[PDB]
């Protein structure tokens, strides 16, 4: 029941033991590494999951079981039979809310800004890429309108998803036996530009939403091999927005999941327990917000990133590649630390909540990741000025704290994460900055986190929707497309079943709640401001369910409720 | 790395320390029961398991997602098309040993004793049991012979398993959707009686099942007594046997004689010894997991709905039960329970021979093998417990494991009432006989009963958990849909798969291999002894796994876990 305190406050038999407590938790939990990424060498019991937390994700790997025996899918590279086979993979499961109305075109767009990758759509500023040569004729032809591109640009209308970042994987390679002799095979990578523009008058009601323009499904255009696509394309349409959402399905894994949550959280658990003394007011703070991120990232170590894990089965590249995007995805979110928080990072993508026209209404106004997210931001923000100004009232206790000033510098160091953009002139000097980090931490460890993992049901396990890998080239425009064709371009059974697995085990329960910590502060004062961060939850909830109630589809997955305390499925 | 020593040795803020520490675990390992068996309130996170465990039970559980995937078997309660199905439960999985072969008789009657359970074998002395009405000309019927069942008795020729503690079973139900109607059905349960017959000739001498009686009670018309010339009615019976032999292995032998036994002496070490207490430091590494995987069976095994609910003949409430009525004989007789006596109370331990000095069961692999693991591990804590205990008055003067006596008898504490003589445990004999029947049945016991269950339980057919139709009438025509409808529904036959996968997927840990070793230098000397000790062991079962018609594996030290841990 030892009350929080800054280090140069205490005694010198009371450094002692913060030292001693210290040199045992860094032998403890030891720096490793796994193709380059940061990862405790060996974990602590007292972090491994708990015995209730083991009975839940039982109850979801058993239910896997159930739900495969009775379905008819079988353990085959063979495509399905029928496209409506995907609707029966869930006889023991629920059915994810994307599968009846996947084919819908606003459906599809609407992923952009509310389904489990909303992370990439951007602004469209001064002109399209040079390599996507939509031309006025078809901004024209799909929007019945004489609007011009340089028009609608000029008015903030067009946003884009560019997934330039997946250009140069290397495909990924499966192989099986089928009769006697091995068959060996490659998946399909594509790197597409999408082109979306927002409706105010919408389709039909005057709801207004974000509608899609054209797709082009590599880097390079060409009117033969590489033509882009629009809605009056038809099949050809239809298999294009298959390999934009493989694209975002394999950015959602890659980068937003695994490497901009569980992956950068690592550093930061491990400079805690390394640097900072149990009874370190940081250490109480951040310490609810860490619980199971260690083990989770340790089995995804071994099951997601692993040869033959769900990333090498899965996902459209090697996994030497998928691994390559992954550390790519780190070093710049280590470099730009804190222009990754939420609302800088919503402004570089032309979408911030300062992002608005004449009028003043944002280009964007249905965003509810981010309209949520911000309430959560903006929560936590007030949670954290609060609890460190109750030990910290002036800059100087800041600068003067040697543990506090370890922590920034091995989190700085090559060896410790290499958060390079954690802070200002080389060393934290005020309250403030302390106030963006440890708020930026807890958002992406409860918040954030949610928001990406959460939704991979509802919008992944339906492969359909957003397929990990496509195994069959983009056909020709003017080729006809059969049911066999997309059937083709869809995974095969056995690797369907294994992403509705994953996707399963993911989001099959909550191992915490936000703002609802396993143990109560020591201090009574922080236990208050606890709870005065609670009942704002409470308010935000509501504020939520107003929204949702108005909006044109309920977006739950920031709910307070539905937001764990830490990283930890 | 404080050197392991007795309480009334240490300074006064020493006693002081063990004392607090005594304390703070009395707080983490609080008693609670569910359905009146003792177990954790509150499991503390250091006993829960770890990364690398979890990582093997996730590798067992995608395995049967990955098997369940390549299988035909369907999500229904409708019976099997084809016998032929339940050996197409395995395209991703090992096929169960016992599949090939468990139509023989030979391979029948040699479970009893080299199977899941061999623990029920006893030889018959005097006369058969007065409701087990076998005569003279069905025994020389069957042994093509002309010796009276009296003359084999005589000559202890003649074993029984005798299955009466499943008579007052009340028999299971399960329900399912059919139509929009609700279908509810019933399990039949069976007590039966297995006559066996040690035949010399066989060349080697193998053990022979004479009759079978499928319930207690005999009558000539609705219980008769089969014998292997009944055709096909024989091979029903001794499905039923298998089923009865099942539920007693998972409710007697297993749960409540290996996992649950053992819950009350891992949480009175942690409510009664130090840290450093030498009896702690010698038990904890052999409790590892336990308390965790204790758990598991409160969620998974004896839960409304678990495995015993949905796979075992009787309901939840009887199996539990029977479950206790085993603890707490177990427990009332503990000392007896250790395995040269509980041998020789069958009938069949190393000193039950006959004229030549040999014995009546010269076959008992389970006998032989764990008699070398039992002696072993007595040398093992004989002489670990003499580096801290020279005489007897230290025994008498530490408090610490008087109150751990104390706690174990006391009934909140599990009642072990047969656990010491004179109502105090009082010489250092008694204690090596206490800690060596703890760490034998932690160890070798449940590798014993839990690593055959996919071999013999895995394949269906061999030994179903429950049977889902009435014995048939001894003269009425048996089809394969006879059979199938006395056999598991499909749901149910994947349900017992399921378990009996994970239960022997891998090995937690290792027998005589801790994870971290003892800080006294004598402590380490005396484990590496034991460990030359299993190594020579380890040679002397695989010559005789040479010299065995089929090999016994599940007692070869390398096979053997440190702990009951799965
Ligand atoms: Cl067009
Ligand atoms: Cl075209
Ligand atoms: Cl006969
Ligand atoms: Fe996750
Ligand atoms: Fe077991």
């Amino acid at each position: 029941m030892v009350q929080p305190s800054l280090p140069q406050d205490d005694t010198p038999d009371q450094q002692e033991q913060r030292n001693r407590a210290i040199a045992q938790q860094r032998e403890a939990y030891q720096y490793s590494e796994t193709a380059g990424i940061l990862l405790i060498k060996t974990l602590p019991q007292s972090e491994m999951f708990s015995l209730k937390y083991l009975i839940e994700r039982d109850k979801g790997l058993v239910s896997l079981i159930a739900n495969t025996l009775a379905s008819n899918i079988e353990n085959i590279f063979d495509p399905f039979d029928k496209l409506e086979d995907f609707e029966e993979m869930f006889p023991l499961l629920p059915k994810p809310l994307v599968m009846n109305t996947f084919r819908n075109d606003r459906v599809f767009a609407r992923q952009r800004i509310a389904g489990p990758n909303p992370m990439v759509i951007e602004r469209v500023v001064d002109k399209l890429p040079d390599n996507f040569p939509v031309t006025d004729a078809m901004f024209q032809k799909i929007m019945f309108t004489k609007k011009t591109l340089a028009e609608a640009i000029a008015q903030g209308k067009l946003f884009i998803t560019n997934y330039k970042g997946l250009a140069e994987l290397s495909p990924g390679r499966y192989e099986y036996q089928k009769n006697g002799t091995l068959v060996q095979k490659t998946k399909t990578i594509a790197a597409p530009l999408v082109l979306y523009a927002w409706k105010p008058e919408g389709f039909g009601d005057y709801r207004g939403s974000l509608a899609p323009i054209a797709i082009q499904i590599n880097q390079q255009p060409d009117p033969i091999t590489n033509p882009i696509y629009t809605p009056r394309d038809g099949k050809h349409w239809f298999i294009a927005k298959i390999f934009a959402q493989m694209a975002d399905g394999n950015c959602h894994e890659a980068i937003s999941h695994l490497a901009r949550t569980h992956l950068i959280l690592e550093p930061f658990v491990l400079a805690t327990a390394n640097e900072l003394a149990p009874n370190h007011p940081l250490s109480v703070l951040l310490k609810p917000h860490f619980q199971f991120t260690l083990a989770i990232n340790e089995l995804a170590r071994e099951q997601f990133i692993s040869a033959g894990g769900y990333a090498d089965d899965l996902l459209a590249g090697t996994l030497e590649a998928s691994i390559a995007v992954i550390k790519a995805a780190i070093k710049e979110y280590m470099d730009n630390f804190t222009e990754f928080a939420l609302p800088r990072e919503l402004a570089r993508r032309g979408v911030g909540i300062g992002d608005v026209d004449q009028r003043g209404e944002n280009f964007l106004p249905d965003y509810p990741y981010r309209d949520d997210a911000m309430l959560l931001w903006n929560a936590i923000e007030v949670y954290v000025r609060d609890y460190l100004s109750l030990y910290y009232q002036s800059p100087v206790q800041i600068r003067q704290d040697t543990e506090l000033q370890n922590w920034v510098r091995r989190l700085v160091s090559p060896e410790g994460g290499r958060v390079t953009g954690l802070v200002s002139n080389g060393e934290l000097n005020t309250i403030e900055a302390l106030v963006a980090i440890a708020t930026q931490v807890i958002f992406v460890s409860g918040p954030q986190h949610a928001a990406v993992n959460y939704p991979q049901y509802d919008y992944m396990a339906f492969i359909p929707n957003m397929p990990l890998a496509t195994y069959a080239t983009p056909p020709n425009k003017e080729s006809n497309i059969s049911e066999a064709t997309i059937l083709n371009i869809l995974p095969p059974q056995k690797l369907a079943a294994r992403q509705l697995e994953l996707m399963r085990t993911l989001c099959v329960f909550y191992p915490n709640r936000l703002g609802y910590p396993d143990t109560e502060f020591v201090d009574v004062r922080a236990q208050q401001v606890l709870h005065q961060f609670q009942e704002r939850l409470q308010e935000i909830e509501q504020r939520i369910v107003l929204c949702n109630e108005k909006r044109l589809e309920p977006y739950t997955y920031l709910l307070p409720s539905n937001v764990p305390n830490s990283t930890s499925i």
